[PDB]
């Protein structure tokens, strides 16, 4: 897909340099440290040992899309520590802010719902009962397992507390 926009290179770069401080037994180390919403054409950029990204392309989708539409936070936090993810990274692109110019849908498909037999209406009503809603929407401020830290345009950067 097209290029990412300077706000993700930079939330990327940011997160880079918070993780190329740490010393693991190569075991230890958690299956990946980011948890996105990727575009195959992006990702590929991004993939390699260093375990950033997930390594493999559709496992990583699929767990990104799980992970973002869970109603509970009991579900959300499971999938991040299975991962070993630290940071989670959110974005207006990927919200209903705009129903024309959303990734929203996919991320449902993704996850297994029939969204293309929904109405508006009941897209939005299912985004704003997501974990992802009270991510982005929220700031985190009604989830207890995970901290906004840093901010880029409208890229947020969320710390999974306890990882």
């Amino acid at each position: 897909g097209p290029d990412l926009t300077e706000d993700w290179k930079e939330a990327l770069e940011w997160m880079r340099t918070s993780l190329e401080e740490q010393n693991y037994n190569p075991y230890e180390k958690p299956e990946y440290s980011v948890m996105s919403w990727w575009d195959y054409g992006n990702w590929i950029l991004y993939v390699s040992k260093k375990a950033v990204v997930a390594n493999n392309f559709q496992a990583g989708a699929v767990d990104a899309a799980k992970f973002f539409t869970a109603k509970s936070e009991d579900e959300a936090i499971k999938i991040a520590k299975k991962r070993g993810v630290r940071y989670v990274v959110t974005a207006d692109e990927i919200t209903m802010k705009d129903a024309n110019n959303t990734k929203f849908p996919a991320i449902m498909r993704i996850a297994g719902y029939n969204v293309d037999l929904m109405t508006e209406g009941e897209i939005l009503n299912f985004f704003n009962h997501t974990v992802l809603y009270r991510l982005h929407m929220e700031n985190a401020e009604n989830l207890t397992h995970f901290r906004l830290v840093k901010e880029f345009g409208d890229v947020k950067i969320f710390e999974v507390v306890g990882s």
